[PDB]
């Protein structure tokens, strides 16, 4: 019993390794290169992956999970009886496959056209208009736009692929997909959990959503912001307005402070895609972390092709399951909000370095949320006025204090409504609570209650506004960055005490702490292996998820928010 069950699983982690090396060879050369001939061998290699995963996973369910007695080999086996898609009759696969090869392309390759006029892609053309442009009409018609053209073409395909998604979560034993994804976190509270996270950081969001609607006021017209009520979703400088940081010079603090013109500065030093990457991997270097392998310089796409080449351009890190090859694929823009997507990046990249001995089914991090974590906690010492200014990006009080903790609250603070909602709508979704008939007007219901916004211009029938956001089309879970920004900061926490770091946590800068990083790399090298608290234990002394860190982190600004808002008579919320 035992020894077929270690055979078994040593079977299983050879050949995956070759299975799944090709398969991402595919997916890759798909993703870098939309043509009509990538896509077939793609949807071929994905035929290839399915029979690998249905002989295997067949085998794996004839083991009887409770009479294993070595807990990593049940561990192994539990997880490969799960053959995902692969438990799909072969007609209902091809279908799925197709759908989601369809939703992907449509939505990497959407234009927005200038009426008479040239068309704009996502990136860089239509980011830089919802980052940039200070112009109601002109933000609104980028917004619309995309919309129009992205979400409203992905809805003919998301009412099927909710119906096969589904049906393979339930040929796998779950009730539908919703609950398979959660059971990603192996935490049987994780809902409620998750609610009380969400509250906690209730007081900072109203606090900093009121005060930038005050901002919006002043700038946009009373005309067109309600003091009492939500804010029109295209005026937070982002498609999505999941951050808000790219309008800091419309809600500064103290504007007697000049703010450096960051992008100038890095394009006037000729910073590069390339030199973007270095700087993170020094970085983690720095922290006794391991650098990228001289493959990754080669093989990547880290800015987007000039030759014609059609390209999903959404930020990803690729592991190609052989210990060497890894890559990122991301249309990177000289800019500091990329540099931080850089970071993101490197960190997954820096996680598939550490697990890379272990057997691939254990090649995951802790939890999703862990293995988006890891680059973003670098990435908040990166944005330290100190570490900004070591790079020749800034100029060398507490008005510049408060000044960085509302830069940084319009990214982590307003991200935490928006990364909530996404898979509070698509569990519904999954679980049947929301039919196609209202899959919009839901979704805006979230969109309304989390963040407290609301759409510009009426939506309609056939609006799909979801279908605009990539992980949807994609069908990528998105708690994961939830989850992400509440440990990232616990993380954070952690390191700089490692570190010897005294006072405000904000002024932390853990760069070239060893101490740091070994903690990091302990927890990293555990992948999957064990459940999700023993590598939070590692890293941050305790094993749970808490909110204490982030709200630590943004104090002296959750009190000068309060200071300000009372000042002007604010009433926070939107009934
Ligand atoms: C349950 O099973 C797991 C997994 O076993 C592994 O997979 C099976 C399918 C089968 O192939 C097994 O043969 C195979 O080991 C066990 O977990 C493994 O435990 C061993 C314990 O030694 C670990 O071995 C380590 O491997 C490292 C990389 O090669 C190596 O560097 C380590 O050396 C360290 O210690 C020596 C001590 O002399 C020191 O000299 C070194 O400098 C270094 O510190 C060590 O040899 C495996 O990595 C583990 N693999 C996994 C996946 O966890 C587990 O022990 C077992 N449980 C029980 C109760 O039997
Ligand atoms: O874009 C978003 O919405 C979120 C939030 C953003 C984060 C970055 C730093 C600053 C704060 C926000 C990062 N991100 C991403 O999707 C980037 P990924 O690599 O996770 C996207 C991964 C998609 C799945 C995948 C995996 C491997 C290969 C191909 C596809
Ligand atoms: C893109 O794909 C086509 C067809 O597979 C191929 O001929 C072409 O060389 C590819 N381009 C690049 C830059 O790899
Ligand atoms: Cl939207
Ligand atoms: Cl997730
Ligand atoms: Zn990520």
């Amino acid at each position: 019993d035992e020894a077929e069950a270690s055979k078994f699983v040593e079977e299983y982690d050879r050949t995956s390794q070759v299975v799944w090396n090709e398969y991402a060879g595919a997916n890759w050369n798909y993703n870098t290169n939309i043509t009509t001939e990538t896509s077939k061998i793609l949807l071929q290699k994905n035929m290839q992956i399915a029979q690998h995963t249905l002989k295997y996973g067949t085998q794996a369910r004839k083991f009887d999970v409770n009479q294993l007695q070595n807990t990593t080999i049940k561990r192994i086996i539990k997880k490969v009886q799960d053959l995902e898609r692969a438990a799909l009759p072969a007609q209902e696969l091809e279908e799925y496959n197709k759908i989601l090869l369809d939703m992907e392309t449509t939505y990497s390759v959407a234009t927005v056209c200038h009426p008479q006029g040239s068309c704009l892609q996502l990136e860089p053309d239509l980011t830089n208009v919802m980052a940039t442009s200070r112009k109601y009409e002109d933000l609104l018609w980028a917004w619309e736009g995309w919309r129009d053209k992205a979400g409203r073409a992905i809805l003919q395909f998301y009412p099927k692929y909710v119906e096969l998604i589904n049906q393979a979560a339930r040929l796998n034993g779950y009730v539908d997909a919703g609950d398979s994804w959660r059971s990603m976190y192996e935490t049987p509270s994780l809902e409620q959990d998750l609610e009380r996270l969400f509250q906690e950081l209730q007081p900072l969001y109203l606090n900093l959503h009121a005060y930038v609607r005050r901002a919006l006021h002043r700038h946009y017209g009373a005309q067109h912001i309600n003091l009492e009520g939500p804010i029109p979703a295209h005026l937070l400088g982002n498609m999505w307005a999941q951050t808000w940081s790219n309008i800091y010079d419309l809600v500064v603090p103290f504007p007697s402070a000049p703010s450096m013109d960051t992008t100038e500065a890095m394009l006037k030093q000729g910073w590069t895609p390339r030199r973007m990457f270095k700087e993170a991997d020094d970085f983690f270097t720095s922290l006794g972390l391991l650098p990228v392998p001289p493959e990754f310089w080669q093989k990547s796409m880290l800015e987007k092709p000039t030759d014609g080449r059609e390209v999903v351009c959404h930020a990803s890190a690729w592991d190609f399951y052989n210990g060497k090859d890894f890559r990122i694929k991301q249309c990177t823009t000289v800019n500091l909000e990329d540099l931080v997507v850089a970071h993101h990046e490197m960190g997954h990249i820096q996680y598939f370095m550490q697990y890379k001995d272990l057997p691939v089914a254990l090649r995951e991090g802790a939890n999703p949320g862990f293995h988006e974590a890891i680059g973003d906690v670098l990435a908040l010492s990166v944005s330290t006025p100190k570490h900004l200014h070591s790079l020749n990006l800034l100029s060398s009080s507490d008005e510049h204090d408060i000044n960085f903790l509302m830069k940084m609250a319009l990214d982590k603070i307003a991200f935490i409504p928006f990364s909530y909602l996404v898979d509070q709508w698509r569990w519904r979704v999954f679980d049947g609570s929301i039919t196609k008939e209202n899959y919009n007007q839901e979704w805006w219901s979230l969109r309304l209650k989390y963040q407290g916004l609301c759409p510009p211009v009426p939506r309609t029938q056939g609006d799909f506004d979801p279908g605009a956001k990539f992980h949807i089309p994609s069908s990528v879970p998105y708690i994961r960055y939830f989850v992400s920004f509440i440990i990232q900061f616990q993380f954070h926490e952690a390191l700089c005490q490692a570190a010897g770091h005294t006072g405000p946590l904000h002024k932390c800068d853990i760069y070239q702490s060893k101490e740091a990083g070994q903690r990091l790399a302990t927890a990293m090298k555990l992948g999957f292996s064990r459940p999700w608290p023993e590598a939070m234990q590692l890293i941050t002394g305790q094993p749970q998820m808490s909110a204490s860190a982030m709200l630590s982190y943004f104090k002296p600004l959750l009190d000068w928010l309060r200071t300000e808002n009372e000042l002007h008579g604010e009433k926070l919320g939107w009934p």
